């Protein structure tokens, strides 16, 4: 899996389960083309989004629906979502983990990029 | 100052100076309408973006040009930019500080929301 | 103010008010000698800890009583406290802001170091 | 493994490899007794620190030698180390992942605590 998304809850100290994630790729006309989507598992991880052959060079956007996560816990959070936009595979194929750490009024995101 | 943006550099341990930030309000057609912009000061701060009168309820986006910042420092960055999207003033007017802490492969954002 | 500590609450999106902070300097015997202390203000800030004269080179520790803060809010915390240990003034006197962003199961700390 | 430590580098977007970690447990006399140590693998993970039977209730300290990590990369970082202090197993045995995300002038730490 060349693209994985992991989401953690900094209030409970747990994986953030059942969080929707949507991936888009910038098209030649500069629009955001839907690329993949899913929801986080019990481990907070969203696997199986793409394959090495489909995950070509390009600019990708990962949008994590953090607002729905907090709202289901009774909380009205600050952010509408957490979005991560990045160029992928510019130097050849890589494996990307996009990790997000969520609090109601703050989030952090990191990328772990490895060479297979 | 109903809206302030502060940007910090976690590599140098300093304010992130001369970082462009652009503010948008979501339009009725779901498009992003540009609202205000500026460059961070020597303290990392972007002041004077809006006024109490103009900063009505709505969904707002702050886009921080983190890629140009890292490029100017000669450091390879992961993200194309950092975006913060939030609903403003849903329970009355508030003063918002959006703080962003930047590293080349990670960023975090927090909101400090105080009632005047 | 050679040394300032600022504490923010990522759950409420506010300064963390009335948080105790204690500052220590490492002694020749490697023990921690208490140096200064205070409680964060309504802006989350602990000012007036030390002076230019007293804040000589050395290794310093700031201990933030995060557990008492979360307990006062009725929220279960993970950490006993948050500690920040750093060598100060190794290349001349600097002004240090130690910023801590608190969640119940996570914290982050950053230093903003500026040369007067 | 009831206790795992994971360390990531936010500058390079990579696991932080070969980082020393030391674990201590608070003794009945209030001293810090050495409990386990190791170094992070190529995945940034330190496994095999303890067993469920040995990892009894108590207050534990995990000290990560972040300064040596940065110094080996040519960087003089702000922090001397990253230390995490927490009560473990107060409600029965749990599995703890202590994750640290490192930059030269900032770090963040989170706990992911799961029930086996
Ligand atoms: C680790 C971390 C991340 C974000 C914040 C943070 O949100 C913040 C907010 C401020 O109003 C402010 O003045 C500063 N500061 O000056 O350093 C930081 C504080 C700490
Ligand atoms: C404070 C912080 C923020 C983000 C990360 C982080 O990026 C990360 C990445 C992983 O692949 C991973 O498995 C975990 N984890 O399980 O805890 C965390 C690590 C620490």
């Amino acid at each position: 899996c060349p693209l994985m998304v992991k989401v953690l809850d900094a209030v409970r100290g747990s994986p953030a389960i059942n969080v929707a994630g949507h991936v888009f790729r910038k098209a030649a006309d500069d629009t955001w083309e839907p690329f993949a989507s899913g929801k986080t598992s019990e481990s907070g991880e969203l696997h199986g989004l793409t394959t090495e052959e489909e995950f070509v060079e390009g600019i990708y956007k990962v949008e994590i629906d953090t607002k729905s996560y907090w709202k289901a816990l009774g909380i009205s959070p600050f952010h509408e979502h957490a979005e991560v936009v990045f160029t992928a595979n510019d130097s050849g194929p890589r494996r990307y983990t996009i990790a997000a750490l969520l609090s109601p009024y703050s989030y952090s995101t990191t990328a772990v990029v490895t060479n297979p």
